[PDB]
């Protein structure tokens, strides 16, 4: 229409809601130049003219340089920080997963862009302590879900905003405003073929949704496997995803900085919870800016029932 | 590349070697301009201005009729058959489901077409018992995958062939030819919700893919909830994939003609298996146009494993 | 919308008409998939990951031998005909330009392709004799404009058929069927920088259009400097556009077999005329595949007065 | 690519070195989308279900009003001036014509936008009046070309910068920085069939470009009749394009403030000239909005040429 409302006009209003410089503005469109061109780079990943890891972590990386609004970068696919030129920075950090679940191009790509940003908070020259916050501190977060169609969920205070892209234009439309998720949903989500590394926990409470006590409908199972689209299906339709410790640790698989705190912030800002078993995930402090934690996240009541779960027939 | 390998080149290519009429390959190209634009629709499902199953199923109908390759149409979202108006008669009959597994205009959207292509045999005029053939009489037949990218899987005596759709040009492009599915994979794939209504013989075979009984590795789980997103992970990284039996469906939900027999058609073309428990899929006559067939179908070793849990009768 | 009628639905239907095998539709789709890629090439020309001339005559010409249509091919940028492989020939001859007045890609390209298709008339084996047809043989002619809209015009017996690129879906809609030219226009069309190496009729008709002997609102001026964009124009708008000796010969400086030719026959078949100024342009028999002829057409009054110029103020 | 030079990236980098707000890039975003949604509008104006001009007007205008760096709109389909609500106001002032010589639904359309940029100097109210600046003033200025491939060309005080459309992305990409037009050309640009009503000085300068005095090659011409596309060619070719004046214009047909002064600026920051024949374009001080104003603009010596023809008043 005449009156088109985009990403980048919507950012600009909340922000001009919030008495902000604008800077997070220019954060958000470097942010979507990246995913626009990640975006048609899956579209074509068979007509190799591959790297695709690597490519999106480093069109990510100099975009965000270049929206003279970042100073500290983390990345899924880099191992430490990276401190952005003084020529060009900015007062956010921001930790992202540029690509998650990929690299089988020839007939099958599973893939979306999580990413999380934090204001600097110290007056010191920055390092990588400044990505060490806890998931609490995040001024916004949001991912990109690259399926039948590039879709950007970004959460601030107003909420959680869903945004479609207009490949005729080329830029993101505002598809739904407020986004809240359901109560209690009908869908589990988690890889039941390890099954045998389970907390007994997480074995009743699958088995709670497989064998009703009440004998009601037994809830659907939906496994995706990329984390994103499993997400994203548990915002749209509600329910419960979960990815618990499962011979790896007590702290799962999931990184917390990039990929289980911005789906925690999202779903925080949607009405849903979003916990490790012992804490809610958004007030772990990590202390290493790769470190993993476990995520049980969805809709509240979901959640409550895994928790309830997890207070009597766990350990 | 100056040497474009389409599809429509691919069918007009390997229909000169079985001396064709050349009706095949107008179908496909009338296929062609139906997925496409579907797979735009699909782009902009919350930014275009609901119904995508019956505006496909129009679409569909429209450009297989103009294609003057076929004489008796059937579709999952119509009742009974449909027959080519004389002017527009060619010799084939198409099994097909438009669109199956979507409908949120917030947001998700995840979907796929089905084909599969009979040939007339008998000397009737055409009618809705021509559809009545069983699939190991297809002369081709595949599916549309509307993901990250939008794929045509396309079978054929010769074999299954990937084809990508480039959307700077608007056509479809080689990208695996003769593809083969492993023997033995390591993803089990069904609705695990329903476990509830699980014969006896189901649940054998998923505890040993999560306990198995050599010390091995166990199967990871994946479902997505899309037959056509399932099947193509099958194919693509080999597995198995179980829709068999509920209280619900005491026959199976899947519909054989138009959903069973084309993935088991490109199953057995791709080196794989595709069973009911009882009989091979494609063996199966059927009887309805609409009827229902529960299915098995993937890597060999695991639809061969599956079977011989089936066949013991176990406990 | 639903009932989409694309350029390969046209040309089958009167293909049907004419009761013939379908080969012209297949040499008419390869020529579409040529012409989409020229189509994307051209918009983005300045983005080099050029040789664009060289490379739409590769891609036309690999894109018409796989069409299984052709048996002799003719090119601009090629010396002599080129005689398809017997193991994909046809009963057609193509003449083509694949690319016309370009490479100054860094910002600005002004391009068209034009072709023109015979049936081979002998039973000799095929040479280059098989293309020196006279203009009025051809059994299809057209061009794509490339602008702001990429555009097909195609003219058959019918006449002359409008057609626009969708690329949302990338597919040739039709938008206008019988396209008539009006009887006498406004706009007239030639090179005036020369102006010193022409003949007393182009003088004396220019005079006429720039100082009207009637007092009447004199002819604007558009010369665009591309050919097809000229006659596009031509075409829409109503007019004149001309191309004569100009100190190259009394016989011009645009190819008779592939661009000449060509637009004689589409402004034959919208209504309006096409000559040398001695002979109408379709009537010439060539001897050699690049002979230049000079060319006077557009709307048949305009056409007419240019005539009549030539017939008493010339030589 | 990895490290993609957008235009945003563009604006938002060489305005740190003059320390700048940042409402420029806000303005010139919105202008990029604006000019994105009518370059696709154009691609299927036959396709897609007229009045492209007052659509593009509305949507220019949303899109200058929502960047919230302008005061004051002028455009050219429009009376009188805009004034940006207070919530939305920045300090600039646009005046654009968003679109300029089209309107056919048949088949062709030939066009683009124009816009120059002032600031607003006046401690008054913002008005019309503030619209009222000589051209000398301009903050950056020039145009979209809608053609075969869609090219935005921006001059600022550095200089002029070509950008194309990566459709794939829907970015624009820096592809020659710091234009500089040739200083002699041999082209001429103007609409020849006016030539009754050329005052003598025009007709001596082009029978001097038909005709040249020292035996050297003359001038071609080019004329396309959209101002848009002859002042590009003009700039990437070299030469001289001449509107100046008839007995329908004794000032001439272009408008000054969204027209002239925004081509004249981006031609005295190639590096050529831009005059009335009585004063620099640029130096004209306007003083109604849509005042008109003759020019003639192009390669530095080309238009000393005219000047040198027009100072002397000769036959
Ligand atoms: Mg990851
Ligand atoms: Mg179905
Ligand atoms: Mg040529
Ligand atoms: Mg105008």
């Amino acid at each position: 229409d005449t009156d088109v409302n985009t990403l980048t006009r919507f950012v600009m209003e909340e922000g001009r809601k919030a008495r902000g410089t604008g800077e997070l503005t220019q954060l958000l469109n470097s942010l979507c130049t990246a995913v626009k061109a990640i975006s048609s780079a899956v579209r074509k990943a068979g007509i190799a003219h591959k790297k695709l890891d690597v490519l999106s972590n480093d069109l990510v990386m100099n975009m965000l340089k270049s929206s003279f609004a970042t100073c500290v970068l983390v990345s899924e696919e880099d191992k430490h920080a990276i401190i952005v030129e003084p020529e060009k920075r900015g007062k956010y950090v921001v930790c992202f997963d540029p690509l998650d679940g990929s690299s089988n191009i020839d007939c099958l790509v599973s893939v979306g862009t999580i990413f999380g940003i934090y204001r600097k908070k110290s007056t010191d020259e920055p390092s990588e302590k400044d990505a060490l916050q806890p998931g609490r501190n995040l001024v916004a977060a949001g991912y990109a879900l690259y399926g039948s169609a590039t879709m950007l969920v970004l959460a601030m205070d107003c909420g959680v905003n869903c945004f479609m892209l207009d490949p005729a234009i080329g830029e993101f439309i505002l598809v739904d405003k407020d986004v809240k998720i359901k109560k209690k949903g009908k869908i589990y989500s988690l890889n039941e073929g390890y099954a045998r590394d389970f907390d007994p926990a997480v074995t009743e409470y699958i088995q709670r949704k497989k064998f009703p006590p009440d004998n009601s409908a037994p809830y659907g199972a939906r496994y995706v496997g990329s984390m994103v689209a499993d997400v994203h299906r548990t915002l749209v339709y509600g329910g419960i995803f979960l990815y618990p410790a499962n011979k790896k640790s007590p702290n799962g698989k999931l990184r917390l900085l990039y990929e289980c705190n911005p789906m925690a912030y999202v779903m925080e800002k949607a009405g849903g919870m979003a916990t490790t078993g012992k804490e809610a995930v958004l007030d772990v402090i990590p202390t290493d800016i790769h470190q993993r934690a476990p995520v049980i996240l969805g809709s509240p009541d979901d959640v409550l029932e895994f928790l309830k779960v997890y207070e009597k027939h766990s350990a």
